[PDB]
């Protein structure tokens, strides 16, 4: 019936998922199919909070850098690993926690 979450556990930097995992740029374009998704265009940076596990491991959870030095969108959706090409680690994804009731809500 209702949508099923995309994953049920995640990794992220801290039990929060407030730091990012990592800074990526864009190798592909992705047009958001629903909400929950994030729209990326080829070049685009993209800075990492999470990485789903299990049904939902193809896809990674982040936010796209804006225009002006420093500018970080405030919303955060889901996108095919993929697209991106990791170019720097800024924190270990290693804390392995549950998928809550807002993270797949839009």
């Amino acid at each position: 019936g209702p949508m099923p979450k995309l994953a049920d556990r995640k990794l992220c930097a801290d039990q929060e998922c407030s730091h990012p995992i990592s800074m990526a740029v864009a190798l592909q374009d992705y047009m958001a199919p629903d909400c929950r998704f994030l729209t990326i265009h080829r070049g685009q940076v993209v800075y990492v909070f999470s990485k789903l596990k299990g049904r939902g491991r193809l896809f990674w959870g982040g936010s796209v850098q804006g225009d002006y030095y420093g500018d970080l969108a405030a919303r955060l959706g889901y996108f095919p690993s993929s697209i991106v090409r990791e170019d720097q680690t800024l924190k270990p994804g290693k804390v392995d926690v549950k998928t809550d009731k807002w993270d797949f809500y839009c």
